[PDB]
């Protein structure tokens, strides 16, 4: 999908995860996001359409998703540990990783 | 693309890694086999088109790919870094990461 | 040292490089702050000292560093690749880190 | 401690874990030797004593060991996940991590 949609996804199940109960919901909504995520990736995004591909600027672009993705990933093993709560921290700490590039190319 | 070629795409660019001469070449081939882990992500092995997608396989199958990419991400770094040979080191230390997955789901 | 002790020079480099000029300096600073996380690692907190060294909490504790630590390392890189600015941003991000570990043991 | 006694340290646990039973263990074991390997980090090895600290090879040096605790930190997670198997997979693939160091300064 594109961007807008991926990123729909990522504020989706983020908002799952907050509201959250069992560590099954969390765990899914987190797979949600590494798909969403991994897919935003691809993307070349408006602000940087004109900038080529190797840009510095879309490799920084890149670079925030492989945080992301790496972030989710750990986030993801806590759920996996059943630890519903740190889960659900580290999934709002990642939020500063979705502002950051927002900033940046948003 | 389909797993197949990702895995093509993967093991020529490793391959290049090792012939490589200058950081430039590394760079380039690492950032495919970025692009190539992260595609080959999304799709689903033979061996496994018979379990969920939730399934604990499945999901120890895309956990590999994280552990891949994340290595790809470092090695990245390492060339960046005009680091040649480490980054050829990091290349060549991924392979255990490849077998890994294949014992498992190949 | 002591944790106070590498914390002061954790957030003391973490300012040197919000006011960094060249990634000579980022780097250097980022370098100090390997080190420093590295070392506070090893203590135990005083609101765990009644905690055994094995305990959820202590392992937690651990972990968060194994997390900041992650971090640096990666900011480094990028000082490493000149990029200056996107390095500060590692670095401004990494108080998510800071911050997280201190509400649930300071 | 000194690096031969982490090295020590090190090599022990791993055995540890080869020969491991229940996950506690492997946990435990896995700890260790995190502990281990972010203290053998602010050494100084034998074949490096003449380079200065921020020479290339006492980066590099340093770097090994930052990719050293991230796989341990991830075998840790698995082994919290109760996977004591794939655990113990990751211990032992851990070695390549090991072996690589020793080339370039044992
Ligand atoms: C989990 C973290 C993240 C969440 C929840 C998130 C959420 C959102 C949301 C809800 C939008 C709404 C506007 C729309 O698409 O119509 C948006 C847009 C956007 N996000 Fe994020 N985002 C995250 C991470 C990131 C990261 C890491 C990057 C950069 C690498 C990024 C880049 C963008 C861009 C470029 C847009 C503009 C898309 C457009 O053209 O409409 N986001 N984000
Ligand atoms: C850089 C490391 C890797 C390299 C160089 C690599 C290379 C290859 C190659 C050359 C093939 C050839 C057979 C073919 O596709 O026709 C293959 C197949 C395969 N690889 Fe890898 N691989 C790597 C990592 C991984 C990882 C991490 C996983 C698991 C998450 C994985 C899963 C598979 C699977 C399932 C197949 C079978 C594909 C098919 O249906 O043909 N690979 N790989
Ligand atoms: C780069 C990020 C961090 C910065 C800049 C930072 C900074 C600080 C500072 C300035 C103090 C001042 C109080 C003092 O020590 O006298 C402090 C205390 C403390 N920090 Fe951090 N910190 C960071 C990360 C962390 C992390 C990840 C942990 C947990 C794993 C942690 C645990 C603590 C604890 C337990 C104290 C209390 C120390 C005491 O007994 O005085 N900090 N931190
Ligand atoms: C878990 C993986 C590792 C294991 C099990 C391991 C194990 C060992 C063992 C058993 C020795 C025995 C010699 C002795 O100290 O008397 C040794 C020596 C050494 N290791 Fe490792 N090692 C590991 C990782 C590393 C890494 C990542 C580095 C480099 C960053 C490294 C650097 C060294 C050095 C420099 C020596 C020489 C110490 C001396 O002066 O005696 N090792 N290692
Ligand atoms: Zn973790
Ligand atoms: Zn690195
Ligand atoms: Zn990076
Ligand atoms: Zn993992």
């Amino acid at each position: 999908a594109d961007l807008e949609d991926n990123m729909e996804t990522l504020n989706d199940n983020l908002k799952v995860i907050e509201k959250a109960d069992n560590a099954a919901q969390v765990k899914d909504a987190l797979t949600k996001m590494r798909a969403a995520a991994l897919d935003a990736q691809k993307a070349t995004p408006p602000k940087l359409e004109d900038k080529s591909p190797d840009s510095p600027e879309m490799h920084d672009f890149r670079h925030g998703f492989d945080i992301l993705v790496g972030q989710i990933h750990d986030a993801l093993h806590l759920a996996n540990e059943g630890k519903v709560k740190e889960a659900q921290a580290a999934a709002e700490q990642l939020k500063t990783t979705c502002n950051a590039c927002h900033q940046k190319y948003r």
